[PDB]
């Protein structure tokens, strides 16, 4: 809005882990790709990188993200904790 920043990660995240989910999800490295591409107020912030992987792990503890490839893999929009989703070690 006016700070060059100030930009939730949460929007920024699910804008893009709704649409190139593709198959089901994508990457975090995707997901920074969409949010660099999309949303450059965050995307070129400093340590954006490592922020963006806090995100996620807020994310999926939150109930909002959901990691189907396990920790440091594949992002999936989580609506429901449906079964086989048991590919995330310990994701709780």
């Amino acid at each position: 809005k006016e700070e060059a920043s100030s930009k939730s990660y949460r929007e920024l995240i699910i804008e893009g882990l709704t649409a190139l989910k593709e198959r089901k999800g994508s990457s975090r490295p995707a997901l920074k790709k969409f949010i660099k591409e999309n949303y450059p107020i965050v995307g070129s912030a400093s340590n954006f990188d490592l922020y963006f992987n806090n995100a996620i792990k807020k994310g999926v503890e939150a109930g909002d993200f959901e990691q189907p490839k396990g920790p440091a893999g594949a992002v999936k929009l989580a609506k429901k904790k449906s079964p086989e989703v048991k590919k995330e070690k310990e994701v709780s």
